[PDB]
């Protein structure tokens, strides 16, 4: 009954029967058709993996971490119930992802439904609830030892945080809330998992080594609240981990061609929004933007919509079809130029829609015969940080010393090295053009340099 | 202009502008949605790679081999025209596959159109002709130095076969037809790419090294036939290559669960046929089985059909929908038994329908409460061999000595070692029980040994 | 003192304080200066690893396998003392190697003291005895629940063989085939060899011992508990044996490595009775005689090679000339090998008589330069699956998923017809000291005459 | 006769017969008994590699880079003679290393003979001249195509430096002087080789990718002389390369235990001096410290001296033998504490011998149990920078743009990112103790804390 599955990254993953029963559901098997990198597959031809193996690996890593922590410290009183709950929470932490992963919740939803705030963790929680109530998993849960009344709440809290504001587990079990997702300093098994998987698949070498971190992990009584500590001689390792994350974002996740491909795919989805019907619960009909209201219709919302629009013949989908055909001919939107890392100004989300008008309104000192409108400019804003919005993540980590392994201390930046970056946040503004002839590109470059000079960038 | 594509297997790759022109067409871009294995993805969760990178790697390897051969021996008169032709041929060799790769032409087409002999190489030739004719590539070929009226014929001969039978090149360049596909002994870059990619993705280890083979490769003048000859010390490497191929096939390609999943998918496709329509050229309508006769309809035929049937709501497609739902719940068909390599049994193409019937035709002297019917079975025969029609390909490999490297000699199996296999092929028979009832499972057990042990087949 | 060691092959290796105490001894640190492949470093530049990491990895793998076995079946009653003893036995299983490892006991001792039958496992047992007696480890052993009388005998029986075993009772018989398996050869030493050699040499491995460890049980056979394998993983074992044969043929039996080992052995033989090694009580021992004293054997490593190479004394001239000829790559020439035929096997006693046969042969055309049998070296290489033509996986017991507690042996025909047809072979190689270009044609004519004369 | 050798790092690398004859020399085979890391072998058990493979790989990499640069631009007039000279220069760039590599020329010679300044590049030049003269390579060089009079000077200049300053080649071939060893910036194939080798042997995973850098390399015309420029989009890769160098240094090359072991070995060597006799030319006897005055005595100075001292029997070498025995039982010098890395002040090499006196001269307020003399302390100074002593190496690198490839530009640190280090150099001080008992450790820590607080960090 103890199934074994072979993963290209890890070794052989040992699966509990309850996890096997949970996995064999349509809701979880939906993840087989949602790619890990939406627009990045058309730049790296090796990044064709999905979130299925990602969730499997995250669950495996959570189980390994909790097992090691329990083994090295027998007074924490960790039972099989807690291990099963942690593995279940780590297995179903990305059930709410939509088509093309982060594109759906970062580019399409704000542009189609700006009156709703929706992240993928909310969708994950609702999808997990739907799966549990639909597939009849509770009697198995009491069969195998779990108590659904508080275990469901614990698993829900492990994903979206509080909704000591927690209710699943008491105060002396706080170290169980910082495994799958950490809300304090952003160190978790999810980061390690996708670091390893993306580095293996893209063709880019990794730097971080999580096994050494697990070997030197401990639980301290920091501010009358138990939490995971780290050995004080691995501060440079954490800094290198964050540098590796920054390098991955710089090289692969924020590629210009991939970003513009995501933009064109989102444009096609927006143009093909009012002509796609999805059957919901009770025979109701939904839309692409409205499908995040009913899970019975959101279950069948995957990357198949791209080929549905591309292979269609309906006369009402002509524009989106043409956009996709231009995508497949590499008639991409041209790239004009990027502003230097912003001197000092922060652009909020609501200011994104006014930038093309500002770019087009700028009058060059030299008159241009060609004229351009605000509709033919794509302005993109990129944010780079350490996950804490100008804060130092290492300032929230606790370290211990070998002489007294029961005490936690804090380490400042000045005590590590002088070769560290001064700032922890950045912004980058990118401008693209729709017109492709050389004269329009030259005019767009003149407009861009004039606008950059005018706003003092 | 020159382009560079990163590959997790072969590293950075250089691309001629003509290759970039050929790549950016819908006929080539449809390979992004056809999987390399098919049903193995539901057994190995890391086998999600497609044929796009496969074609890229095969073309790259063919170019490298041609370059090395031309460099080492300058008297062979290898020009850039031949290198471009070989790279084009290797890039468009798997252009004619359909949904789920070998599942389509292996199971669905023979089981739905028994009166037509169809293989994916002829489909690849037709697709290449359509791609050339529908995109205007001949002027580009003439611009870059390729005479289409001979080079297209040369590429087609490299793809499908002879159709001195060859007419693309004179008999002097008789070694250029054994690079992309070899029909004499089976040594070609296609297998090298297969091994490297599949072992990287699945998690299996291979010991073959094609770089060493490239280093020691040479062109030997066998009687009136220039051929590629290995070196005398490479016999062990060749035997290791064939052993690795056999182990790969046994471990991955003929798994117990992958084959039955492929059979269930084929059954769902057969049930769903005549209710799925694909628009061809001129507004005509086609089906899945008839799509192969029109290239325009065949272009829009990929793995999208699986999700098209799965998410459908028409009452006409209830049976296929239920079969796919059973796939999604991991309620697969049960395994009856392993018929073993009994002996002289050499079931040929003619035996295709009556084999399943004679498993319940036995009349043992046992009283069974439940009676098992003969209309529900699946029986398949696996061809475990070296790919040389139950023969040793080592006798088809030339060699050369240091003293006389321009003279070809042959080394037999005896001179290598006595630990080589005595027989190079065998046949296995696998039978499947569509019914899943527990009582019928025991009934199928008794009716299995009676057909196998007593009838010694 | 729980320490952590980072290894290129495995991950971070944990060490019990007893293992750390045993490691920090001159006898164990002596292993840092003995080459794993010996003379193979002069053909493969990447083969520079030593026995220290090999011993550490073998101990780690033995501990891992014991822990897995104890975790899977809670009814075997495996305690911490047993796993500690297995780890110790796996750690100190190669303490007896000499200069260039296998070369010493394969070529030097038979040719230096033919009357002594000596293997390196006996040397390992003697070195373990010396280390334990000299470094005061017995109180430390007692401090962790180990009884020296029984447990030291158990470790010795694990290292070298003897129901003949006395360290443990007969119901713990599954603890005697982990570190070393004389029966069929399924142990952790071959796993470590495969992994480390494939990583360092530059060759790709095919075996995966983690899957094997995952599918290991203890199923009783003939009233004897044994480690059992799954019925559907026999192809993995066949691939393992094929990988072992390929690795041996590719690396361990290279012509240049063998001739370099032959030259080194000749230099050592010619340089004997001049080199003095100090022993207990101020005694002096030779290179061959130092195997009778462990304190003198401790100071015998690959340093002798450089001592002879850099020597200035006039008594060691010939060995220095041989080493210099090695340094200029003026190695002995290779004429040609035979092929497996005749069903006759050349044994040890025929080693010296073989060179005279080729010299005594009469070529068709007389040679101006005469050839003597005192300058011929002939080597015979045996290739097999670790057995004497016997099937290796015939004594291993399998099990079925339906009934795990019961063992069903599997034959060779049930697996497939794509399997080898033999489990033993032989090869014969001839080397000539005289590397002059004049004798290249003369040597070949003499060689081809001998094979036909002896019906090859 | 192009010999082929197998490297665990690279593939099968070919060697010219001239390189074959140069390698088969005692002066080159001496490198088989010199370690790459020296004292780091006792902390990382897998780091047992020597300089032989490193030299072979550096030669191979230099040859490959020259070949690629010549193929990209056929107008550089690169001939086979220049490629061969660069390969020879790369092969023999480390012939002057002493025992334990860097330990010798970093600790022993500055302490054994303080009145002479020596570097292993001068030793490499002397060894190359000795090899060429003793082995009679000049007629071989004349036969193959090299002119010894100019090529020997060219190789010597490539190895050590200018000694327009250069004379081996004219000013229009100036790009060949920065390949093996680059003085303008720290970018050369030496780093590209030992990065990969040390990563492969230490168990750490590399980050840099030299093949991509070689892809985007071009020859410019900067300051009226040809140079080598990267591409403007590859600046972050260079920053990551320097970060990787710093990380490797911090993690491995400056380990506390390795440094203390090197210090103990240096002390043992200093004590063993004046008792070891090495025979040079003419029967003269040379000490360890004065053996650098004759290459015949230096050829026999390898790691064998360590085991010669350890296995000695004479009563003269009792002290060094006792020190080595203390090392072998793992009774090392203890540890006290660090100092906070901070610039604005530096400790010159002249003050290295006075710091322990200052530490022992501190006056703790509370009387200690035992009084410690100046010989009971060890003080170590670590200089960690980017290789240019507070300068920015990227400020000396030239770049070129895709639109105009022949124009060289410069890029400022502000144009790259705001998450880069502000400084490029730092210093640390490490204090050790020569006693092991607890009271001495406590007293040493008190004295060190008082001294650290005395000078007001
Ligand atoms: N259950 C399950 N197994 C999977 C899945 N994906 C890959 N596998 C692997 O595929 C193998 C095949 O298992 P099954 O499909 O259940 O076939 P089976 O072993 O004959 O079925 P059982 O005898 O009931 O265990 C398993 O051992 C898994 O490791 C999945 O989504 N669900
Ligand atoms: N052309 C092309 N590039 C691909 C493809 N798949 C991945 N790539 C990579 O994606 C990168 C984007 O290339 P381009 O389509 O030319 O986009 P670009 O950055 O605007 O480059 P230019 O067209 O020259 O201006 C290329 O460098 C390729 O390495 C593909 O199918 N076609
Ligand atoms: N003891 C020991 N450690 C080794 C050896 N080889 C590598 N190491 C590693 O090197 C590290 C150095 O540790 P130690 O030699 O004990 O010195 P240390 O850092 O002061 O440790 P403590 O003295 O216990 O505080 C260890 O953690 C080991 O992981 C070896 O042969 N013996
Ligand atoms: N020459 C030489 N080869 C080495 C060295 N180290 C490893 N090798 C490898 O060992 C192999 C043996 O080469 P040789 O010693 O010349 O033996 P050989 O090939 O029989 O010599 P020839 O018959 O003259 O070709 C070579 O192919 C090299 O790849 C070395 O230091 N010098
Ligand atoms: N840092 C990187 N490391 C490895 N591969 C990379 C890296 N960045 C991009 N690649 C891969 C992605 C693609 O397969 C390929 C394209 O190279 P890239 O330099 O991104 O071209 P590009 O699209 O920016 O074109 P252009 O040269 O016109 O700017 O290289
Ligand atoms: N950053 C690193 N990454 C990988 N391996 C490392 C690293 N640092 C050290 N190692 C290796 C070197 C040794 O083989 C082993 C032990 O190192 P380390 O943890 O530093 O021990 P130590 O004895 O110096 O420290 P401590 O006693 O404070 O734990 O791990
Ligand atoms: N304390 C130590 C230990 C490690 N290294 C060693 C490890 C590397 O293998 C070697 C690098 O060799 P070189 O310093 O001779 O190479 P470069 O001359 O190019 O130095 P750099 O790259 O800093 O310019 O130094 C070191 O610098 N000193
Ligand atoms: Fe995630
Ligand atoms: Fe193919
Ligand atoms: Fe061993
Ligand atoms: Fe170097
Ligand atoms: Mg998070």
């Amino acid at each position: 009954t103890m199934k074994v599955i072979n993963d290209p990254i890890h070794g052989h993953i040992e699966l509990h029967p309850l996890l096997v029963r949970i996995i064999d559901t349509p809701q979880f098997q939906r993840l087989r058709y949602i790619k890990q990198l939406g627009g990045g597959y058309y730049v790296f031809p090796g990044a064709s993996h999905n979130r299925f193996e990602h969730s499997l690996g995250v669950g495996y890593l959570a189980g390994c971490l909790v097992h090691a922590l329990g083994e090295k410290q027998p007074e924490l009183q960790i039972s099989e119930r807690d291990v099963l709950c942690v593995q279940i929470a780590g297995l179903c932490h990305d059930l709410g992802h939509g088509p093309f992963s982060h594109m759906f919740d970062g580019r399409f939803i704000p542009l189609a439904r700006p009156e709703v705030k929706w992240t993928h963790e909310q969708g994950s929680v609702m999808m997990f609830e739907h799966l549990i109530n639909s597939n009849g998993i509770k009697p198995v849960m009491e069969q195998y030892g779990l108590i659904p009344e508080e275990d469901i709440c614990f698993i829900k809290e492990q994903i979206v945080g509080p909704l000591w504001p927690y209710k699943g587990r008491p105060e002396n079990k706080s170290f169980l809330y910082e495994i799958v997702s950490n809300k304090r300093n952003g160190i978790d098994v999810d980061k390690w998992d996708y670091f390893a998987r993306d580095c293996h698949h893209l063709g880019i070498q990794n730097n971080f080594d999580y096994k050494r971190f697990i070997k030197f992990a401990r639980v301290c009584e920091v501010d009358n609240e138990l939490r995971i500590c780290a050995r004080d001689k691995e501060v440079g390792n954490l800094y290198d981990m964050f540098h590796t994350r920054n390098s991955l974002h710089r090289r692969a996740y924020q590629h210009k061609v991939g970003n513009i491909i995501d933009t064109m795919i989102t444009d096609a989805f927006l143009k093909a929004d009012d002509y796609i019907e999805i059957t919901g619960a009770g025979g109701k009909k939904y839309r692409i933007s409205t499908a995040i209201d009913d899970m019975e219709a959101y279950t069948k919302l995957t990357d198949n919509i791209f080929l549905e629009i591309l292979y269609s013949t309906d006369p009402k989908l002509k524009d989106a079809r043409e956009i996709l055909k231009q995508i497949e001919y590499r008639n991409l939107f041209k790239y004009v130029g990027e502003t230097q890392p912003t001197g000092q100004i922060k652009i909020k989300r609501e200011d994104y829609e006014s930038l093309p008008k500002e770019v087009a309104s700028a009058k060059p000192k030299v008159l241009l015969d060609v004229k351009l409108k605000a509709e033919d400019f794509i302005v993109d804003v990129i944010n780079m940080d350490y996950g804490m919005q100008e804060k130092n993540p290492i300032d929230h980590v606790s370290f211990y010393c070998k002489t007294a392994p029961n005490r936690a201390i804090r380490i400042t930046k000045n005590q590590v090295s002088q070769l560290l970056p001064e700032k922890f946040a950045e912004q980058l503004i990118r401008v693209y053009c729709k017109k492709v002839d050389r004269k329009s590109l030259y005019a767009a470059r003149q407009y861009f340099v004039q606008w950059c000079a005018d706003r003092n960038f």
